[PDB]
């Protein structure tokens, strides 16, 4: 790619700070095109012990390109700061999404499609020792065709998607990620995440100490629930991991090489530009 | 890809029509996705060459997969006719598109990024040892954010195009799709077409026998230059071929493989 620095790209809006890094639109000068450029402070990302991420995103998930993984089409320094040029994802969330359909529930083709776009996302992270630790709806951007993308990790509601191992031991392992994604595939197919409270305290305990249960009014495969049960085991060495996840019945009916080739698409998805 | 027939696709407008075959926009029912069916008359196979094409797209072409090759998903038969339901393309084809342009002519970044996207479709039809044969603008299409794609099942302008080795032996190899190419970017970087005429006699007179001339009021890089004119060797052994095409310097400010991941967009693209 063209040898760009700060100067080739004019900053049009904001789209969200951080601790030490923001994210604005821009249009890359002599051109149409806009991007989501992130800005990161580089004495921030060495207090932050932050090096390996940044190696990874630039030199590893660059070169794979995957389907629902964020794309970076450039990065460059200035004397103080890395930039990293992203894809603009203007079709916004997957929780804005869900909150907008009827009954906040997505059909079983759509949710096994999206449930399927995320699981392949969260293989490949886990296959470059990275765990996402923050699967959420709000962290699911959707393209303007309507596919699902994970939101940049280095970035990042969370209190539903909390798995027992980080309340109790505040430890991070690719277990994590398979307790959010349960929690996902529930939301998606039921309306509701499975654990909710009056107050923090008994969502924890709900959490942590309650049966999952399914609702009675929501028709729901039997594949779904065994695979849901198995990702919402409470205790972490006993949680379904990723190879067996992969290899679940649930998913009969879906080709995951179809799936990274972009051929199924979602039956209703609402384009709006 | 979940089985299908022609009952689950609803026609919205017709797109092409040809000989024994005709292309319609269609909406699988149940959902809002719409794609582009080809319908082939079985009664047209009869031909050797339209039984070929078939042929090829049915068994190999289906099986590829390539950012600049159409999208075919689903490919099915009636007691009568085949079909084909591939991508809809929404920009449409780089024919009408050039000739929106002011003066016909493509900027150099936009030329050379298209011409990059139809060479690397090129060279990997080559490795499947398919001949594309048909390389013209009209079967470039577009994508809704600008990228040049190849029509593989569409219907059978195509004058301009044809390659002196098919006009003397009416005889194919790898290097007619490296002529049409020269054309092709020729006609991006220029605005026309370098062999013209009244007639079409006129036409395949120059092809076959007028050296080629670029235009006194067009300023192209020698680089470009020097790529279009090996192209345009009008001897198929002696015209350059597929790996000293892509190591040529007018690529010099384009890197394959950030093309292949879609990572280069067209810097003008105006998606109406
Ligand atoms: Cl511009
Ligand atoms: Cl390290
Ligand atoms: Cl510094
Ligand atoms: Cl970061
Ligand atoms: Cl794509
Ligand atoms: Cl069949
Ligand atoms: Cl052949
Ligand atoms: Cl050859
Ligand atoms: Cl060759
Ligand atoms: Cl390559």
């Amino acid at each position: 790619m063209e040898k760009v620095t700060k100067e080739d790209f004019e900053t049009i809006d904001t789209l969200g700070k951080g601790s030490f890094a923001y994210v604005v639109l821009v249009r890359r000068v002599g051109t149409n095109n806009l991007y989501a450029m992130k800005v990161v402070n580089k004495q921030g990302l060495l207090d932050h012990n932050r090096c390996r991420d940044v190696f990874i995103e630039r030199n590893v998930l660059s070169r794979i390109n995957h389907p629902f993984l964020l794309k970076l089409y450039w990065t460059f320094q200035s004397e103080h700061k890395l930039f990293f040029v992203m894809e603009y994802m203007a079709g916004g969330d997957l929780d804005k999404y869900m909150n907008s359909v009827p009954n906040k529930q997505l059909d079983l083709p759509t949710s096994k499609l999206y449930g399927a776009e995320i699981l392949m996302a969260i293989l490949t992270l886990h296959e470059q020792s990275v765990i996402y630790r923050d699967l959420k709806p709000e962290n699911i951007l959707l393209t303007g065709d309507g596919h699902c993308v994970l939101a940049d990790f280095g970035l990042s509601g969370s209190p539903f998607y909390v798995a027992p191992d980080v309340l109790k031991q505040r430890e991070y392992t690719n277990a994590v990620d398979f307790w959010s994604f349960g929690i996902l595939l529930y939301r998606m197919l039921c309306g509701r995440t499975p654990f909710s409270g009056k107050n923090m305290k008994e969502v924890f305990d709900n959490i942590l100490y309650s049966d999952l249960r399914f609702p009675s009014t929501v028709s729901i495969p039997s594949e779904a629930k065994d695979l849901i049960s198995r990702l919402l085991v409470k205790d972490a060495a006993h949680r379904i991991k990723g190879p067996e996840v992969k290899a679940h019945p649930f998913w009969t009916g879906i080709n995951f090489d179809e799936v990274m080739q972009k051929k199924v698409k979602p039956p209703r998805w609402v384009p709006a530009p």
